């Protein structure tokens, strides 16, 4: 019928996820992290999509979470929306050597 919404969708506003941002020890940004629909989960820089619920960790100091979310999670739709699949393409693209 209809498809596609969010897992946790308790996530799904910015507030609710820089809410978790506030012990954050990391380097990586906490709010490029939010605004990519990224939420910590309690352990290490272990984070999560709100949407997709795709899990990320090992972050380097100064990586671009919006890259990140594109490169290892393609078919997120939130990532889709706010991106716009030419963004997703070039991301991938760029990657090639
Ligand atoms: C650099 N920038 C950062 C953001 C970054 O790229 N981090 C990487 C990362 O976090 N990744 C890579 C893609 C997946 C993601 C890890 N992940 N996935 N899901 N959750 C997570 S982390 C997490 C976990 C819990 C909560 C929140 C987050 C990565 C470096 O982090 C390490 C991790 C981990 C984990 C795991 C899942 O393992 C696979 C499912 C797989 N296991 C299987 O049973 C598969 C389905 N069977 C084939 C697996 O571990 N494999 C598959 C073949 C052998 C091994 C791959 N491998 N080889 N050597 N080391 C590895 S582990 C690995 C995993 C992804 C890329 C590279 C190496
Ligand atoms: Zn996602």
């Amino acid at each position: 019928n209809s498809t596609n919404l969010p897992r946790n969708p308790s996530m799904a506003d910015y507030e609710a996820r820089i809410f978790t941002f506030g012990t954050w020890i990391y380097s990586v940004n906490k709010e490029q992290l939010a605004r990519a629909g990224f939420y910590a989960l309690g352990e290490g820089d272990k984070v999560k999509c709100f949407h997709c619920g795709g899990g990320l960790t090992d972050w380097k100091p100064s990586e671009d979470p919006w890259e990140q979310h594109a490169k290892w999670y393609p078919g997120c739709k939130y990532l889709l929306e706010q991106k716009g699949q030419e963004y997703i393409n070039n991301i991938h693209l760029t990657h090639s050597l």
